[PDB]
């Protein structure tokens, strides 16, 4: 209307974009500053960035900027895009990203008083640091720190407000506990003028239904077939084609993790330690399978017992796990026939003998690793915190 | 022409592209959006993007960039180029990319009377959620939120049309099922202005010819070949070095979908669910292939069938199967070497009903197992909705 | 020097970059528009965009930019740059890319009598659809449709001139066969001018000899080893070990194919039928060899031949294929050694003869697959067209 | 200081940056252009592209920036930014980049005697034909068209000067061999005016020493292992085990090479071929393997040996090779146990010919591969050119 | 307030933000340049580039930009942004990245006296030579060149101020030891004005605890399963099934060193050497392997020991390893039963000797090459610089 134009051309007569909209020179500016996070888009690990689609708000004042509603019936708001009226610089101080600003400057509310509104949207990329330990049951503190660049705490008072998520939608990964806020002034080494700043510290709880369901649950069943060559027959020639093949077709996890863990020297990982205990049992038992596989094939006439594993594998093992173990011519001739199938047949004893001492070690075996993987497995993913409420929150 | 160059000496005189275009300060200005929908770029299911290359159309009036076509009989329409006259800030609220306006500003057409039209092309990367849920058989619901970020309800009446799909490009992957849309307006924390906004929700769905026949049917195939170690015979060592080689190669299946599922603790997906039921019953062959082979290489007379399996295996299973099961000192010796043999056939005898037990479990969990998947398989598979019109669509 | 110091500065005087250079503002402005390729950089198939180096031609007549050159002698032509004289808006209506121009505008070419010329470079990614049928042997259309944004029929009349490939620089992997234009007028929702428009198909065709070389070729040869499964004799324990072992690791070309592949669920691609084909085959000789091995161990004294297999695989199949096949107690002990002895050879008789006719259908299965297998990989390779052009341009 | 001030006051007084600086608008403006590589950042074998990090040397005269240094007696040289003085603008004319300029305008140089001095830097991204070769072992010419876009031949006369490569900064990847130029001038469809332009050629040697120990040596030791299969006894069921576990694995050597290989139908590479070259030898020994294991395990009594392999593998090559190769009733019973062995003694004789017909093989073999091994290495590695210079210098 | 609005008035008039704002144009402007670490983001091997986000700090001094406080009581410092002051033009010479600031030039404070401090941030990637050489325990030396572009020495004095490091916020991966710097004037072709320039050079450590669990620890323990095949006895064909198995799946980790190293041909790392050495070790035992197998079944009657292994392997290493090693017809039948027998005996004898001589070269060998990997694998080790420190900081 006539009005809002005859408002404009007046507004920005003699008007300065580069002073401090202050009325006297000697009091700082008041300027509130909040937030308000709409999602999480993506945290990584290997970079150690967080990716969040946020608003800000910041809220100050100006003397210049002032008119009575009674001259302009009509208007009672007015906008300035950016680059004519002053506005605070406050920036993301982390800003791990190419462009430093991410603030995409849009249209600025003006009061009927002078109180002064900006809402700019933008996508902050963040370096927080990512801490790898108890990794699928673990909870991420990242900071968000905002402050003025150039204005110090005697011009640009800057205050504070509660972050709001009312609207949040979440992310289905990460569950967010909260996002408190602080605000500091510190000292630097160019100036004297203290600098107050705003944090936001958003923290989140990774959700483990996902990997616990793609990395532990089939590491578990998989490694249990491990344990199976324990019940093979040492008859079938396959016990070491078992033992050996899962081994080695089981570090195909690690390399999934290894995609997911960004490479610090500071933590090990819980999922790796859990996922290095289970080859060390795996890799146990293919050395404990050599050793059975000589007792079988022990070739006899060459070595006997020592009378040590006579009374271990043979007496107390073996029933606690309850196995429970011109006539003279022709005559001389088959006489030596009889007694080559007798020396056969006390060969063939003491070749028996070996081959049950290999069952003993085989049954002794299954128990004494099966014992092991059970109590390794539950003492290394209950050894981390909050892991009682992880499993009661996603899985049950 | 003259009058052209004329007129738009005219048209900018005393024109500030700052201020609203209405003649009273007190009624809102009618702005009409809506949206043409060209193709649908990508829909990223790990980032929960989607980007799609659409058109808008924005269509408002302008009081002061009216003429007659008396004074000026050549032209008729005129153009203004961004930052010379006034345009509404309307711009996706989602929004999932770097910079966030995607629009690509063009010229301005402006009518005779004064009616203004304002078509930018622009690709969109918005924020929406995909549900991984009966995932090679979903249909999924993006929506497309735009709205002005600085005008409320009092200044910029934001009104909507509908969505015009004229000219789709189809996809291929992606059917389209429609587009509708809504107006709302909302309250938000800044202000008591109500903020009307329009959503136009996408909704798509997925063909599902490719991934079936790259990711369902050869795993459905390949599982089956694990049902064949129950035909091997028990002296062809091998029945090992199937089954472990078949489990542990279909792993890479899983490896090609980790590298679509976004990393979401909120639904199992459907064909993780059938992924995960075909390695159980293949995992549960090789453990009882094992117990098979125990029963081959029992090595007899150290131990006896307990009367229990004697009657199940070998009497009622076997037949609802049909398989149907100084001379004096000369006298001595000979004698000996004659009772050698019978007790070797005897022994020769308890070893063979020990091979054919081992017979009969191959053929009961040959159909067992068989069942088992079949059952399985399908059972999975019609548990999602909308099943049998993805399949009489794309396959039929 | 000094006249072309004055003749800029009377150029510019009173003259309005917005305004059309019409002298009459009834008439439209004749535009020639025409293209040049200079090479194609990258035909993503995932993405289905075409990424281009080409030069644009637009030219036009100013009726304000004139002069004569006897008041100037020595200046023929002046530039301007972009945003001072007044140039079409002519953009791709594709243009699958962030921003949406893509010309990287240059300076314009003025004549002496008013005639502009405008030779904008740019890269374009154009949004085409790219048809996987008949994969290694396909030809693509791409369309490159380019016309003015904001201008229509009644002004901008948009003339078209053919496309000039003197100086392509052959892309290696793509072979052009060439590109026609045509220029043709729409209606649209908006408006009820009509908007002309150029329209460039890019047609090209793939050279075949990379993929046929490093995914035919090698996918035929690995094939023919699982036929020789049928030549090992069954007493090696190694005819599962190599049958199984191709299949499983045959997959590893599919893999290189989804790489490559959209996941468009339209049609499927021949090189995916072929290599479909060849996984049944591989897939079906373990479904055979694992018959022979049930015939070879048989275990007799446990069954008999039905004589339909006694005259089938061991009458005429075997021709065909011509393969051809105190005394008293002393005396009764010697004379059971005996009788068990011809027991034995009865037993190892019956025997003898399962085994060959193992060797049977190892010989009759060796004939029936190799038919099978060069039928089926010509006939799929064969199915397409232009194969023969294909192989007769490349391989020869 | 006053002066400076004074000066730059004068110089923009009636300057118009759009004109050539020339006294005489009928005489062209030599441009002297130069070029200085300050190192390869990356040379992409599939994009076909090359990232260099390169200054620009463009040296012009300009006849108003001219002052005498007796009225300014302190300032000797001022500075002017981008977009306030005429500039020439030669731009790379392949640029595969999105951006087409990439020379990050900075300060230009103004003399005391209006001579003008332009030092751009800028990292640019040109497209170059990779010729994938004798690929370990290729020397690639790479050009660089720099020339003006809007000046001909008779406004701006392009000159040239030698290349600068004084500080280079090597890649360590690729050994640069020189930099020569050239200036030519062609003539266009648009124009009549011959356009020069400066052409400089990058050559280039790859440096074979990591290649060649990570793709050429692991190659030749691991395809030397499918030579031990000739060595292995046929009684240990391993040789297919051996033969088709190193093929099959082999594989992985040209999944890197086709992450690296562009995919042209071109040329084939000689990796590729000395790679395909041991897939041949490694896939025809397992061939070869089968064959003898079929002649170990011959089944005798179904089969006689046809009088020609009975010289050939048994009389000549075993020689060359030289490997050297009541009673009556009572009185029948026993007579048959004897005659049945001495038949046994006579099928074992016929059978362990047969074995050693085996062994011949392998021998012969292993001398027949090994030759064929060695002198197709050495032929496909010498058959490119300057190899005796690449090992002679990374390796030697 | 008024006297800041007034004061900027004052400050702009007749000024001009191009030249020098020394007051006599003889001396050179004296700037003082510094730089503050803030983080390491990632230091790429590959690409050779140090991405890091640091600040910097420029300080010199302005004649113009000077007034006194009584009368302005109020206002003690203003601020200028980018492009109304004059500014030096200080980059970074490497700059490796696509535009070449990278500086994002934020306010610009002003003193009461005319000094001007300038605190612009920045996220840099310069191009520094990344030495792969002792590659797990290595130490990096990035150069950081910054200097003027325009301005020589005898305008532009630029000073040095130490680095500072008061908050770095620890990378984790990588352990900074510190950052000199140096100024240093050189001479260009250009000119014969010397340029002085500030290097900043960035020493950090690798901390080496993730790669040698990842990388080092597996691949020992992994290799340790390669001489587990000479425990594994003859009887059981799977030696070669164990050997060719681990030989061939430790591929895999050189395929992740591949993606972690430069295709530098210059230096080859320690970790490749000891990847190289392990293979070697692991190969050879295969070779050693299949001689063992050859003496096994080595087939009697076909041959005779030579009497040197006769003493060396039966006689010396034996010990020294301590394994201690009508009736006259009935007559004539039976005798050649007797006589069948003791030749069977007379055979089984020679081929039992052939047997433990192949043991004894398994049990040779396993002391044999346990010496050889222990020695190998520290000597390797141990022979990279700064080792001890690299396992006392990080794993102590
Ligand atoms: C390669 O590493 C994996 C291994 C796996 O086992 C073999 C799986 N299997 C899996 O996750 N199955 C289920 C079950 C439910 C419920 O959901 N998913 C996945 C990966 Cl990535
Ligand atoms: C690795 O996972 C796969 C496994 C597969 O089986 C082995 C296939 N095979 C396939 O898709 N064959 C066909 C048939 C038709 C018709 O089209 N394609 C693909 C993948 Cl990705
Ligand atoms: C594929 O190459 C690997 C091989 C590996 O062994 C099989 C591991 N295993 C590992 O790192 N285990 C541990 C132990 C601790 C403590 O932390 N991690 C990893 C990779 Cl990448």
């Amino acid at each position: 209307g006539e009005f809002q134009r005859k408002l404009y051309k007046e507004l920005v007569k003699n008007y300065n974009p580069l002073e401090r909209p202050v009325a006297n020179d000697s009091q700082p500016l008041t300027v509130y500053f909040s937030l308000s996070l709409l999602q999480i888009m993506d945290v990584d690990e290997k970079n150690q960035v967080l990716t969040t689609n946020i608003w800000l708000q910041m809220s100050w004042t100006d003397h210049y900027l002032q008119w009575n509603v009674s001259e302009y019936p009509g208007v009672k708001t007015v906008r300035f895009p950016d680059g004519q009226i002053w506005k605070p610089d406050i920036l993301l101080y982390n800003s791990a990203d190419e462009r430093f600003d991410a603030t995409f400057h849009t249209n600025v509310l003006v009061n009927s008083s002078g109180h002064c509104q900006y809402l700019p949207p933008g996508i902050f990329k963040s370096s927080c640091y990512i801490d790898v330990r108890w990794f699928p049951f673990d909870v991420q503190h990242c900071k968000l720190k905002f402050g003025s660049w150039s204005y110090g705490g005697w011009s640009l008072d800057l205050q504070m407000q509660e972050a709001d998520i009312s609207g949040y939608i979440p992310n289905g990964e990460w569950d967010l506990v909260g996002i408190p806020g602080k605000r500091s002034e510190r000292f630097y080494e160019c100036c004297k003028e203290p600098y107050p700043d705003v944090t936001f510290t958003v923290t989140m709880r990774r959700r483990t239904l996902y990997y616990g369901l793609n990395l532990l649950i089939p590491c578990v069943l998989i490694s249990a077939l491990a344990l199976l060559v324990f019940l093979l027959p040492a008859d079938s020639g396959e016990k070491i084609s078992l033992g050996i093949t899962v081994l080695l077709s089981l570090t195909v996890f690690m390399l999934l993790v290894a995609e997911i863990m960004p490479a610090t020297s500071d933590s090990v990982p819980l999922i790796a330690q859990y996922f290095a205990s289970t080859m060390i049992i795996v890799g146990l038992s293919v050395v404990v399978t050599v050793i059975v596989l000589q007792y079988h094939h022990h070739d006899p006439d060459g070595g006997k017992m020592p009378k040590w594993t006579r009374v271990i594998l043979l007496n107390w093992c073996a029933w606690f796990l309850r196995m429970k173990r011109d006539l003279a011519k022709i005559l001389e001739e088959v006489r030596y026939i009889a007694n080559r199938f007798r020396c056969q047949d006390e060969s063939e004893a003491v070749c028996s003998e070996w081959k049950f001492a290999a069952c003993v070690v085989d049954r002794l075996c299954l128990m004494a690793f099966s014992v092991f993987t059970i109590i390794c497995t539950i003492g290394i993913l209950m050894s981390a915190p909050n892991f009682v409420e992880a499993v009661s929150k996603d899985f049950a």
